[PDB]
């Protein structure tokens, strides 16, 4: 008879499991038990202790992580984290000998390290210090320098600048071994000409003149950082003082202005496939480069060069899809869309053919979102065709020698709890872990690859479900409404004991972003889950235009234009749930993170009159403030001879007026990177000009997502108790 | 039966005039009238056109100001006036020539001058532009550069840095003629090893990257600005290339360590009067220095030191109080603490006189606000001696040659309508015409010097009363409360037909730093009056410990330990209140600025219960983060050798936790450069780490006054909706 308190989520009362494991080998996997990694037989639950509860506490408990060398002979100790940017960090280094069964002290890891990583064979090791890269053939054997140009925030060594790091690439990493481990690959950036932002930092109270943060940030329009590739010889390293990297360079149809580097691929030990994108992401060159034994050099040959276009905006979803090449590296397939505008799978062979490049091994209006796995008979792959289902994902594997042999894995399985599924084979898809996400309590389960026999259950949240048996849960409802004769899917986290009778008040929850989806079939324990099962209120999400994955007229339809059709949709969808009866009409709020906080107040500034409040945390106001790779994508430059027109049109600031007939909370972190404060400042100062009262908070020293713990439990309170006063509740 | 609408006070809806005269003799002065400078004859109401509503109108609409050499031959004319910090500002000038008719085109003064100003005699200018000094003889002759080691935020020549503008002298002006002009002495500072303190600046919507504005602040104990003085000789200029100005060094005993130089007054034209002060305030001293026409230099023997201590606390109010000298220079008059404490008027020697160098003029509980005029005969001063009252202001007269017949001139004139006096005698004191800012509308009235003839009436808010006859103003009562046997005065601006025995929500406003005067007889039109006559809410001010001007023993009570005694005794008084009857305990808050801000969070935190909410605009969370000048000044160094302890035990934020048993609004500007924001960010930091609800808001690009004018409108609007929703009316 208990509700689901703002402090059950807060405090994370009610912890929801989950089996994140370690393929060692095709039949082995690694798991964290109480502290304690062990080796697990996939097959038997034949279980064994790897690395013990011990040897970390010697790190005492700053033992961030651990990465076990692929030849499971050493272990990386990591400690000291501190983070910075959404993936970059500085850790300190340990090497456990796993045989000798002790630390290696000899050649240590700098006590900085920005990035590291095993070969993919050995026991080989690269990593960047101060911006070089650094390579050591063996735990115990010293360091050899590979780089030395290395500089903050100029040059940067085998990891990412602040755009590529979070637009390009997802992670700090840009280094890429060969397979067999001979060449060490990786990207060099000059932020050079790229202008900075300059916020500041407060720290403790003790520090009497805060501090300016400096970052080389290339805002929509400005000049952007430039790449170099590389791929240096490993093997050579102990017969010189310094070994010279070969150079490839970007394809031609790429190089007469500004461009990115995409995406990196090593195929065999003499191939490797790199993805190259133009400022204006409308082009996309996919080049194969070979090594050149006599010459010792790689070439990328045009014959191999491979074209990725786009009539109607930009190239893949965030970015062109990832290659996945066979064993012998003759063909590779590809996620593209096809020729009705959906994301599928299509084979390429090594050397380009005029106009029929492809060729499409899935049709439908449905996408597929990844490959997962490649054997050498089987493309194992993950969609959402399933009962039409766009916000729901499920296994499938097709048998390259046969496209009609194609098999769902995960549909039959748990229709019921499970329609959102999360993949994980082993090294060579003899097994496979199934992660349920599912509209249910999340389940893990692990299978034998063969005959999909469910070896055994890995975690059902059964202790989590015993627990939720004393409280009143909402539900979730996953349909969709029609528009124009179109689909289009929303969500709803109903209150408990909901009646379609009553009305509710209504909380629509954006981000609306290109290519995002907030109506899936995924499980959750959010802020939503308090909101409805204590405070009776009603959380929708709705996937308009630009949204998901349902094809590039429904994503696409926003290219050239954000703060159209995407808020406008978001309007008519509450509209449309009004028409729906069990709303209170007189009780309608709209928030958002990000874009989504773009869209919150493109929103109320509308003046629809539909709805009475709404939250933007670090909105965007206007795109010239945001980073180049991502607002370019969908906007192009922001110069008159392109869309410097559609940039100004679609200000916040330049709807301030409309504010008027609503309560606005503003929020915003004083330390935000990624969207920067400026934009709030901005809008905060229009509705001043307009002479608009609104509510606004500021977090100090708070990243772009304010998730430090205090700062975490502040904002949800703050908002929480600002919906309570605008719903009358309270 | 109309109240004063919160509109009435942010649209300026009731005018208050006054009467701002300049004497250009001792017989005439200068009056601007519908955009018309006119000369007026003190004694017969004779007028006369000086300068045209024509003229201004050249440079448009941008005439800033106006200033009329000494002898009345040219005028400043003033334009493109932007500002920069409290007095800080750069302008563009013309000097249009009376006689010949028209604006001197020749020799113009730079575009961006930083200060201009007349000699005291005929028509030489002295200007600071790119922080050097120049000079020009007479208007249309050409400019002779006096400094050229001027550099931005570094060297500064006749204009102050940031600090010695705010607190040691009250503008940007270091630039001194001598009496008869043929000396012009100046300051030079050295910002060299101030640190610097760095703000973001947005601009207009348009700016993509955010400016940043830096400035060499020092913040308590950190290193400051160094001085030098000189006096160049003005005559030669026109037989040399450069000029080489002698300077004059500090006096020994200041030399030490850090120090500050006070004030400068010319006593002749051979004879200069300086003060310098150490960094600790404790220690003063003031030396004349005579010319030296053999061997051309100027001395300055310790025989004439003069030297001002105090065991109690600081030096002076502010600063010691300035010197005025009789005619012959062989003696001055200056304001100091007598032996009880309180601030009166005694004799100096040009020589120091061993523990004797003052004859006190003036006794008892009550002190002399300044010094006005000093005749041959005569010496008008300004004091709160009258009736008791030390927030009532009025003028007085006494016979130097005859201690004893001391008369007041402004106690009869408006016993009723004026207790607050403001005075302005002409060139020697034939004439005077008071500021009667008195309880009533103000009232302003000159009189023939010789027996107070009141000649006529120069301004009395008629037009005024005639509007304020229609709408139902507050009342205000000004008396004291008794605490500890001492007392303490209060003011209360108490709404329309306030009836004694019906209760109501109080508001505490407060100031309260060190020698400040809440409670006094002046009249206003401000947020106050709009509170009590349309909110009906009573808002108080008291002047409690390390207050006002009654004393020593009370300003000083507060030496070395801020947010103590004037924090208990605010929320005393609060009590006091509340046992008048007349106060809804239920609905009490309190709200200040600056000092204000700070004791308002000191008292909101102190959990006394006594306060249900409360608002702090631009607060000071903790004196490390305010300037060296004015915080050490009452706190003395932030070192473990000195005062360390107190600094950090009247920390805001140590408070956190006791904020829980409030609603507090806390507001600050972007750019403000005073009061660094750093300190709010500070605030808010430790409440969010206490898990402490409250509410904030920024102003982009808002100075220190907030006072921009759709800022000043929004945060009234906002503060006014805090307080209603605080006391549950709105
Ligand atoms: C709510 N929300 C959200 O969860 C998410 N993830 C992303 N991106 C995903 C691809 C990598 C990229 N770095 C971030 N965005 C895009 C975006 C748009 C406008 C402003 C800021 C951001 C940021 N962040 C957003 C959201 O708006």
């Amino acid at each position: 008879r208990r509700t689901y308190t703002l402090a059950d989520y807060l405090k994370n009362t009610f912890r929801v499991k989950s089996y994140s494991l370690r393929w060692v080998s095709d039949s082995e996997y690694l798991y964290k038990q109480e502290n304690n990694i062990l080796l697990f037989n996939a097959e038997h639950g034949n279980s064994s202790i790897f690395l013990e509860n011990s040897t970390f506490e010697i790190f005492g408990d700053s033992i961030s992580d651990y990465s076990v060398s692929p030849d499971r002979l050493f272990v990386l100790l990591e400690y000291n984290y501190v983070k910075q940017w959404r993936h970059s960090y500085t850790a300190s280094y340990s090497i456990y000998d796993l045989n000798k069964r002790q630390l290696i002290t000899e050649e240590k890891i700098p006590n900085n390290t920005q990035w590291i990583t095993w070969s993919q064979e050995g026991h080989k090791l690269a990593y960047v210090w101060k911006n070089d890269i650094y390579v050591k053939i063996e735990p115990h054997l010293p360091s050899h320098r590979i780089t030395s140009t290395g500089k903050e925030n100029v040059i940067f060594n085998g990891i990412n600048d602040w755009v590529y790091e979070e637009e390009i690439f997802g992670a700090y990493s840009a280094l890429w071994w060969s397979p067999n481990g001979t060449f060490l690959a990786y990207a060099q950036f000059n932020d050079t000409g790229v202008p900075l932002i300059e916020y500041s930092f407060y720290s403790d109270e003790s520090l009497q003149y805060p501090k300016t943060v400096w970052i080389p940030y290339p805002k929509a329009g400005a000049v952007n950082p430039t790449v170099k590739f590389f791929i240096v010889n490993t093997d050579s390293l102990s017969s010189t003082t310094t070994t010279i990297p070969m150079q490839i360079t970007a394809p031609a149809s790429v190089t007469t202005g500004d461009h990115y580097l995409c995406d990196v691929a090593w195929v065999s030990e003499d191939r490797i496939s790199l993805q190259w994108l133009r400022r204006i992401q409308n082009y996309s060159v996919m080049a194969i480069c070979d090594y050149d034994k006599t010459t010792l050099v790689w070439n990328c040959p045009t014959t191999q060069e491979h074209i990725e276009t786009s009539a109607t905006g930009w190239c893949g979803r965030f970015r062109p899809a990832e290659p996945h090449f066979t064993s012998d590296g003759s063909s590779f397939y590809k996620i593209v869309s096809d020729k009705d505008g959906y994301k599928h799978i299509c084979q390429f062979q090594k050397d380009r053919k005029p106009e029929q490049v492809c060729t499409f091994i899935t049709k439908g209006a449905w996408e597929v979102i990844s490959i997962e796995a490649l054997t050498s008979d089987y493309l194992y792959y993950i969609s959402n065709e399933y009962k039409e289902m766009p916000g729901g994902r499920n296994l499938y594997k097709i048998q390259l020698t046969d496209h009609t042999n194609k098999k769902c894995l995960s549909c039959d399985l748990n229709p019921e709890r499970c329609q959102y599924y999360s993949v994980s084979l082993s090294k060579e898809a003899k097994y496979y872990q199934l992660g349920c996400r599912g509209p249910g309590l999340p389940l893990y389960t692990l299978h034998r690859s063969t005959d999909q026999k469910e070896l055994r259950v890995l975690e059902d949240n059964s202790a989590l479900d015993k627990m939720l048996q004393d409280v009143q849960m909402p539900s979730k409802k996953l349909d969709f409404i029609v528009l124009n004769e179109t689909r289009f899917w929303y969500q709803m986290i109903l209150p408990p004991h909901f009646d379609k009778s009553k009305k509710y008040p209504l909380l629509i929850d954006v981000y609306a972003g290109p290519c995002s989806q907030k109506a899936d079939a995924a499980f959750r324990l959010n802020w939503a889950t308090y909101l409805a099962s204590t405070e009776n209120i009603i959380v929708a999400s709705f996937d308009g235009r630009g949204s998901g994955y349902q094809g590039d007229k429904i994503m696409h339809a926003i290219n050239k234009r954000l703060g159209t059709l995407e808020v406008e949709d978001q309007i008519e969808a509450a509209r449309q749930f009004l028409k729906m009866g069990f709303v209170d009409s007189k009780r309608v709020a709209i928030w958002g993170w990000s874009y989504g906080g773009y869209v919150t107040s493109m929103v109320l500034g509308s003046g629809s009159g539909v709805f009475k409040c709404g939250i933007a945390v670090a909105p965007v106001s206007r795109w010239e403030y945001y980073d180049s790779v991502y607002t370019e994508r969908y906007m192009g430059l922001p110069t008159p001879e392109d869309n410097l027109d559609h940039y100004r049109n679609s200000t916040v600031m330049s709807r301030a007026e409309n504010f008027k007939q609503v309560e606005y909370l503003l929020i915003h972190g004083t330390a935000d990177d990624n969207v920067h404060f400026q934009q709030s400042a901005q809008i905060s100062k229009a509705l001043v000009d307009a002479g608009v009262d609104f509510q606004a908070m500021w977090y100090t020293d708070e990243d772009h997502g304010i998730a430090s713990s205090t700062a975490h439990q502040h904002i949800y309170s703050h908002m929480s108790h600002f919906l309570q006063q605008c719903f009358s509740l309270r």
